[PDB]
């Protein structure tokens, strides 16, 4: 009827199966084991072999390599590793069932119900919607029934990421500053009714004296929308929140300080800041976590025009500081100077802001880890441990006065959007944001390296990657528990 | 000189084609009352058949203002003047033939032509010098847009030349 | 006769002096205190005021701001801070005595004998030698006599850095692969007689099957010299060593994969890898530390010629692995594939290699910290704590399979010198070096961001910075104790 993804590990006496696999073997009377011998070598991690007709009801039994049984927290790679194995191995498996055009598939728990699910789902995602030529929409349910609460945690966690991936991925002619808000609000409210949304317009942002976010929007004729998310998880409402901020340039052309045509079509994902953290709240509300969280994301676009932000321009952020706007492409810095200032109104506990800010971050670490600066070692620890679990790494980066210094000397004004020199890119830019933050637990997460995937993460197909959404989710789970 | 330095230096979002004129006029009149100013608008420049200055302005949505300074220093009014002209692009982004992001924030001082000579008259009127001088400076901005000046374009200057 | 650098801090009731300062005040009968009032505001950190004729024997008494008395380990800035204050404050002071053309100066201990010395000396250094127009050569002795062992630790530590600064700084027509070795050997032997040097020539390197270092040298007509340093600190000779490796391209023009004329004259400091670690041993031997250390540094040059290394070239490193040489400017990677392989011969405990490898590192952190990758958290800790003390920061960077993967797929060969993509620069390059390392305590230190100083570090004048030499020294002190 449908396919099945089985798992196996490496040697002992004969490479052991995952118990779903062992079970299914006994069932076809050893002949899965038997054909595995006959087929070729053994399956190291992530490798895949497909055995037809072993079962009546399962034409295609794909067996995938799970690596070491006891594979675990790796001191170097900074993650759990079995999980990492399982994720690529059922991803590998599920993409084989999807190429066999099998619309539904059943999947080995593989000892970590959650991981096989985040594999099956992250693994299968595309963003098919605008091609009439699409792959089969395969349905992936668990195999078994003993462990359902964590496989659904898989499908949950993986989906909230897939959310961001479709929110980033979609062309910025479709996924606008409004349509992004429309979907989010819709996603947050279908997540829980303990939620309020505020797709605040130009008038309110004007009213908020958000000079800097506004200076940015004015290039396009597409409207600014400052978005406000709320989830009231806490039993006592009055618990002060955790506030997520996120940059939402739906399209970045650089503005007057205009980009090269070389791969500028990826700037449709310069709203990844906004998308990631939004998907995290949509997800923390599906988990319905005992915490009040607040999504804040200035959605607008960077374009050149007769009224676009010019080089040399001093503008006023909400907080009273002026900014020389020396480079119109350093604009997340300005959109974020204001929603950061607004974050403090909420009396937060943690202000995690996130953004696709600098290509320099990409030059830095580049899709390994999502670089995170933070005046909180406590906070750093927290994001990092969560990243160990989820596998979407995070690497601390420096928030040193050294860097502030460069941004702070300024011809016209109080702060400059680009620092004195070429060097230290993400640090300069994070140094600019701290000028707009007085809280003891702030975290900049520059996501410009994890904006995309090709092959680097196995279980993600090519296209917007939606990172580090699950590490953000997992952090708020653990902070709630 | 310091006048020109603040007139050049200030961001072209603040120091516009109008705000430049506002300050100058203010500075020229506080220099002497033997002065007239004319912050002539698009209609007058249109009227003047200043096709070429106009072709330039049309990129921005910020208004052109052709400025006219006067100082009547001469005892006999009818002494013909000394005339200063000065370019006043408050911001130059190159337009469609667009600049590099490398230090384009200095183009806020592409109105230095206009600023220098204007400061000179403001100054010659404080000195109250026995000469009639005339400040003339087309203030406008260069930007790219759906109606910006394109490459290949023949436009008509006042004098008949294309 | 001579000048004097006094220190003061911020308020209490009236801003306190350092006891040298207090003492010198009583001595001119309060009139230093008195004129300080008369002069202007108070002196915040690093600021400087110069009072003539307060003393008979001290025409110029410069007083410098020391910031907070109790200023200490900063959780964010990752350093001791009083030290950092004192360093810029007497540096500030000493450069005032040197502009007053006062050939000798006496200096306030400032509560940290060592720090005021590393300030006075790092602070005063230039590399005057090739101008006939030079500043006065001011002599900086301590003020006092109570704490002499640590001020000399200052002058020691600062000098070993100044060594590297002159070794980097000097034109690569003068400071060749041989003249670098000549000075080092000379500096190591005048440091202790418990030392051997080996300025091994092409024949020996040929003999060593150091195909990769050799492929690099062959562009120039200037000779390769693989250098071998030794210091036998250990009481029992047979204690296996700590081995420092260091890249020594005296000049990098990129080779056939040739650089831009824009500031290529700084590549005269692409031997900073070799210089830093060499200065560290010269220094650990002056300290005469109970450890055997081994300096290893392939000195040669990158030039274009009729016999220069070409793009596409597979060459053989000592260890048997081949390298596609796709970019002739990624050449530290090759010079280092071989001296890394040779490091294991010595049965080391720690293999710290150091190099000015990637401009990407500069894009990364950029003169804040010297990025360090290491398969040893233990080792990381060690370099980092040392950096807390010295102030020459170090930032861990990732050594993830992710990155290896990119370098490892290779058309022709076993390893490629540049990885698959533009992104993640220093990590790709460090991933290449680990392919040439099997030891449990290896550390790559990419020094490309700290190659230079302008103003970023206060107490260093503009020019080659010589970083992170004291953190390396301080690490081997602490590892010896
Ligand atoms: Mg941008
Ligand atoms: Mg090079
Ligand atoms: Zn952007
Ligand atoms: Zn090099």
């Amino acid at each position: 009827t449908k396919g099945l993804v089985l798992g196996i590990y490496s040697k002992e006496d004969e490479p052991q199966f995952t118990s779903a696999g062992e079970n299914f073997n006994k069932l076809v009377s050893g002949k899965l084991r038997e054909i595995l011998n006959i087929s070729g070598p053994p399956l190291k991690a992530g490798k895949t072999r497909t055995f037809y007709g072993l079962h009546e009801d399962f034409p295609s039994v794909v067996v995938v390599g799970l690596g070491k049984k006891t594979a675990g927290i790796d001191e170097q790679e900074n993650w759990h590793e079995g999980k990492e194995n399982i994720r690529a191995a059922v991803a590998a498996g599920c993409r084989q069932i999807q190429d066999l055009e099998i619309p539904s598939v059943e999947v080995d728990p593989c000892g970590d119900a959650q991981a096989a699910a985040e594999g099956a789902v992250l693994g299968l995602y595309e963003y098919d919607d605008l091609k009439q030529k699409r792959k089969v929409v395969v349905s992936a349910k668990l195999h078994g029934s003993e462990d359902q609460e964590a496989w659904q945690r898989g499908v949950l966690f993986a989906s909230g990421q897939n959310l961001a991936r479709r929110l980033m991925e979609t062309p910025a002619n479709e996924m606008t500053p409004t349509k992004f808000a429309e979907i989010v609000e819709e996603n947050l409210k279908s997540a829980s009714i303990k939620t309020d949304v505020f797709i605040r317009p130009k008038s309110w942002i004007e009213e908020q004296e958000m000079g800097s976010f506004l200076s940015v929007a004015k290039g396009s004729e597409e409207p600014p929308v400052f978005l406000e998310i709320h989830y009231k998880g806490s039993p006592n409402a009055s618990e002060p929140p955790l506030v997520f901020v996120g940059k939402g340039i739906t399209f970045d052309s650089g503005g007057i300080s205009i980009k090269a045509a070389a791969n500028m079509d990826l700037m449709r994902a310069d709203m990844g800041g906004a998308a990631t953290i939004c998907s995290a709240i949509v997800s923390a509300a599906k988990l319905d976590l005992p915490i009040n969280i607040v999504g804040l994301a200035p959605l607008c676009e960077n374009m050149p025009s007769g009224k676009a932000n010019k080089p040399g321009d001093v503008v006023r952020a909400r907080n009273g500081k002026t900014i020389q706007v020396d480079n119109t492409d350093a604009e997340g810095r300005l959109i974020l100077a204001d929603a950061l200032c607004y974050a403090h109104t909420f009396n937060p506990k943690v202000i995690i802001n996130a953004a696709t800010l600098t290509g320099a971050m990409d030059i830095a670490l580049g899709s390994g880890a999502t670089g995170v600066f933070t005046n909180s070692s406590w906070l750093w620890n927290k994001l990092f441990e969560a990243s160990i679990e989820t596998g979407d790494r995070v690497w601390r980066m420096p928030l040193f006065e050294h860097y502030t210094r460069q941004v702070i000397d300024c011809q016209l004004a109080d702060v400059n959007n680009i620092g004195k020199y070429r060097s230290a890119g993400a640090c300069t830019a994070a140094a600019f944001l701290k000028e707009f933050v007085t809280h003891p637990k702030w975290a900049h997460l520059d996501i410009a390296g994890v904006m995309t995937n090709k092959d680097e993460v196995p279980y993600l197909r090519k296209g917007m990657a939606g990172r580090p959404t699950r590490t953000l989710i997992e952090f708020l789970f653990r902070f709630s528990q």
